[PDB]
Formats: structure tokens, sequence, C-alpha cells
């Protein structure tokens, strides 16, 4: 995965929408309750230089809010979630004002599990951001892709 | 939808595999039991010039075989399934020996519902056929895409 050079994490703060998503395995995104079917509501960079995600996930028949802390690492644009550092967030690219591309990656199995998203600042379709997402995906072993309409962007859990 | 010119339906006979699929609506393909999650096993052109699909679909916790008859119409490469002719099969392109691209289309609602597949003759990934599928999708309002690995191509219901 080619990660963003010169990321300024403080500039990604505030509201985002999940416009599109893709994963290595159909099972990660197939169902509305699938393990990687999460929607980014907000990014909150911390004083420590960590990244807080506010997520919505469909769980047990409702839209559940979760705050996930991705801690800074010695590799820029790469953040660790778990104590083993096997669950990471990889920031691929952003222009801070319109779009952000990132992946969750799990390195616990011999086969990499990956789910990547195209985030936008406003609940609208941006073809530019979707083309940058598709280009970033070309080198990745993706088997499922989803994209949402503006109606879905403003709905709880899309 | 741009349909194939000069289709020779008799040459599509025999074994096929669903390598990739895409749909207008996430709900059509999201789940393993989703309404358009069907796998093409065989095409059987009839003496009348109709097209018989042998399909596998995951239904009520098992892999169910269905024979679906798509009848010829006065428009070449377009076949009708139902008495209202609202459910059609549209053949977009084939080289008969390697790949076939087609869509199911439902015209009963004001918004078109579409699901399109990339079929291959052998249970292997063909990047050429996937690029021809992606190019055929560019003009279509697709919001979900799935692709399968060779293991999945040889498995009942993938
Ligand atoms: C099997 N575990 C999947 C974890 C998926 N994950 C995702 C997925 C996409 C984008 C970000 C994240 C951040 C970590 C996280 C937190 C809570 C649920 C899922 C996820
Ligand atoms: C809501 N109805 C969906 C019908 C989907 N359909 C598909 C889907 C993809 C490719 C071919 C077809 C042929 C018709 C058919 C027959 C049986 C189940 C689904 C489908
Ligand atoms: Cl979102
Ligand atoms: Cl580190
Ligand atoms: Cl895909
Ligand atoms: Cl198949
Ligand atoms: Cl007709
Ligand atoms: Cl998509």
């Amino acid at each position: 995965t080619q990660t963003m050079k010169g990321l300024d994490i403080q500039k990604v703060a505030g509201t985002w929408y999940s416009l599109a998503m893709a994963a290595s395995d159909i099972s990660l995104l197939d169902a509305q309750s699938a393990p990687a079917r999460v929607y980014v509501e907000e990014l909150k960079p911390t004083p420590e230089g960590d990244l807080e995600f506010l997520l919505q996930k469909w769980e047990n028949g409702e839209c559940a809010q979760k705050k996930i802390i991705a801690e800074k690492t010695k590799i820029p644009a790469v953040f660790k979630i778990d104590a083993l550092n096997e669950n990471k967030v990889l920031v691929l690219d952003t222009d801070y004002k319109k779009y952000l591309l990132f992946c969750w990656e799990n390195s616990a199995e011999p086969e990499q599990s990956l789910a990547c998203q195209c985030l936008v600042r406003t609940p609208e379709v941006d073809d530019e951001a979707l083309e940058k997402f598709d280009k970033a995906l070309k080198a990745l072993p993706m088997h499922i892709r989803l994209s949402f309409n503006p109606t879905q962007l403003e709905e709880q859990c899309h």
C-alpha cells in the first residue's frame, strides 16, 4: 500500500461522508451488517497526533456510534488500533478540503484483509474523488466495491 | 444499454462461469441471498432462438438450480422473461470462446434496475474480459461490483 507523503493530520478534522468503499474479500462488505460496512461521520486528530474516527455501523438491528482511536506510529500516514498493531489505518491521499482516501488493513492472517474508503466533505457525488479512489485501488487485490447516492450519504448507516 | 450487433445465439451454448457482477442498486447484490446474486452454469440456445439459462442461486440455506427461459424479441440481443416483457436479458458483447457480457434489466419501476455479469468459459480470472466488462459498465448507473477468485468459480453458489 502506497501511503500519503507529507500528511498534515490536523487538517483532516471535522465532518466526512463515506462515498464509496472496496474490500479484498466480498464477505467484508457483502451485507449491511458486514464487518467492514462502517460509515465515517467525523475525524478528530488528537493533541498526541492520534486519529479518532467517529463511525456508524449497523449492529443488532440499529445504527450504533463508535469512537475508534488510531494511534500514531513511527511510519507517517500509518496508525495502529489494537495492542498487537495488526489492525492499522493507512491514509493513501487527501486534499483536506474535498476528499480523503484511507484503508483499514489486518495483517493477522497470511492473506491480507483490506477495506478502503473514499471520504468526502459534503454529501454529494464527486467523480474526481471516485477516479482518485479507483486509481488508488488498481494495485490492491479488491473483490467488492460499493458507491452511495447523496440520499444515502445523509441517512444513518446509509 | 448498447446491445451486441450480429449476435449468433447458437455459438453461446455450453458451460459458463460468473466471474464478476455489478448492479444499479447495492440491495440487488449485497447479500449471498440477494435477488440478483445468481451464477450462470450453462447457456442453452433453443431451436425457437430462445436462450435457456441454467442458474444457481442461494435460496433458503441451499444452492438451488433454476432453468430460466429468455424468449427472442424483434430487437436482436434482447430477450424477454416475463409475460409483461418488463424483465429482459440484454447481451452486450461476446467472443463466444472466452467471455460473454450481459445484463438483466427490470423496467417495471420509474428507476431502471440493472444487474450485469462477466461470464467466462473456464474457471479462471481473465483481465481482458474484466476490462471489457468495466468499459461496458462506464455508461451504466452501477453502485456495486463483485469479482470472484478461481476457487469460488468452481464452488456451488461461489
Ligand atoms: C474484521 N475486522 C474489520 C474491521 C473493519 N474496520 C474498518 C473498516 C473500514 C474502514 C475503517 C475501519 C476502522 C476499524 C474498524 C472499527 C470498527 C469496526 C470496523 C472497523
Ligand atoms: C428483482 N429481480 C431480480 C432478477 C435478477 N435475475 C438475474 C440477475 C442477473 C443476471 C440474470 C438474471 C436473470 C433472471 C433471474 C432469474 C432468477 C433469479 C434472478 C434473476
Ligand atoms: Cl459517512
Ligand atoms: Cl510505531
Ligand atoms: Cl469488484
Ligand atoms: Cl458461475
Ligand atoms: Cl418482440
Ligand atoms: Cl461500485
